[PDB]
C-alpha cells in the first residue's frame, strides 16, 4: 500500500527508465544473470551465454529486457490496481516458466542496483523507498497467486 506521494515518486523514477527502456532492461537482466547464475538456467534462449561480453552483445537479451520492463511499467502505472495485468504474469511464471518467488526478489533488488548505477546521485532516498515499496507490492501480489496455485 502506497500513498499518492509515493506513487508520484515511483512514476517520476520510471520516467528515467522510459527514456532508455532497452538499456535499462539489458542491464537489469545482466545484473540478475551475473549475480545469480542459476537464474540463467530458466531461460532456454539465454543459457548459451557464458560471458558477460556475450550477454552485452546479445540483441535478443536487450529485446527481452524491453518486454520485461514494458510489462512492469504497465503494472506500475496502475498504482496498485493491477489485478488484471498481474494475473497472467503470475500464472505464466508459476506454471510455465517455474520461477520461484526468490528470483522475483533477486530481480527487484537488481532494479534498485541498476537505477543507482545509471543515475548516481539522482536516485534519492525517498525515491528508493517508494520504488522498493512498489516492487514489494508487486512481489506480494504475485506471492498470493503462487500460494493459490501451490507453487514453490
Ligand atoms: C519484474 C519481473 C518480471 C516481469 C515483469 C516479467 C515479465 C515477463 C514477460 C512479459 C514475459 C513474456 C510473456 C510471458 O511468458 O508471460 C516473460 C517471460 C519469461 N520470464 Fe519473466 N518477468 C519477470 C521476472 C522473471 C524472472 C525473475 C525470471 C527468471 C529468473 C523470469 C523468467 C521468464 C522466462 C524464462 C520467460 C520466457 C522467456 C522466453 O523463452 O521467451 N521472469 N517475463
Amino acid at each position: 500500500g502506497l500513498s499518492d506521494g509515493e506513487w508520484q515518486q515511483v512514476l517520476n523514477v520510471w520516467g528515467k527508465v522510459e527514456a532508455d527502456i532497452a538499456g535499462h532492461g539489458q542491464e537489469v537482466l545482466i545484473r540478475l544473470f551475473t549475480g545469480h547464475p542459476e537464474t540463467l538456467e530458466k531461460f532456454d534462449k539465454f543459457k548459451h551465454l557464458k560471458t558477460e561480453a556475450e550477454m552485452k552483445a546479445s540483441e535478443d537479451l536487450k529485446k527481452h529486457g524491453t518486454v520485461v520492463l514494458t510489462a512492469l511499467g504497465g503494472i506500475l502505472k496502475k498504482k496498485g490496481h493491477h489485478e488484471a495485468e498481474l494475473k497472467p504474469l503470475a500464472q505464466s511464471h508459476a506454471t510455465k516458466h517455474k520461477i520461484p518467488i526468490k528470483y522475483l526478489e533477486f530481480i527487484s533488488d537488481a532494479i534498485i542496483h541498476v537505477l543507482h548505477s545509471k543515475h548516481p546521485g539522482d536516485f534519492g532516498a525517498d525515491a528508493q523507498g517508494a520504488m522498493t515499496k512498489a516492487l514489494e507490492l508487486f512481489r506480494n501480489d504475485i506471492a498470493a497467486k503462487y500460494k493459490e496455485l501451490g507453487f514453490q
